[PDB]
């Protein structure tokens, strides 16, 4: 019940981190894509 | 116990919440800075 409260805050969190880790990779493959133009260049 | 458990488990994701973030706004701070340098060079 508040054990209930605690579990799904939780399953949040869980899947906010699913979410930015994502996120995060995508951002490092658009910085490689940007680097890569840059050394091109 | 299982309260805390689920407090001890609540602290350790929004730390790794906290630390992505941040490794995703470094990354976002990046790109800015290889599209400022690329548009203008
Ligand atoms: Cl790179």
């Amino acid at each position: 019940r508040q054990l209930l409260r605690l579990k799904q805050m939780n399953v949040q969190l869980a899947a906010k981190i699913q979410h930015l880790e994502f996120s995060c990779s995508e951002k490092e493959q658009e910085i490689e894509r940007l680097n890569k133009l840059l050394r091109q260049h």
